[PDB]
């Protein structure tokens, strides 16, 4: 399924998507992307919209 990440960081803003079998797997994909960008914040997940948010 397609999951989304809302980047709501100090310098990085925007949204990324990933393809994943489940929410836990998507979270791993998004953590890798976030780490790549140096984004380091508070994570939440909403299953109704399959959307993660990371806020710095
Ligand atoms: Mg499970």
């Amino acid at each position: 399924m397609t999951y989304k990440l809302i980047l709501n960081g100090k310098t990085h803003k925007g949204e990324l998507t990933t393809e994943a079998v489940d929410a836990a797997t998507a979270e791993k994909h998004f953590k890798q992307h976030a780490n790549d960008l140096g984004v380091d914040g508070e994570w939440t997940y909403d299953d109704a919209t399959k959307t993660f948010t990371v806020t710095e």
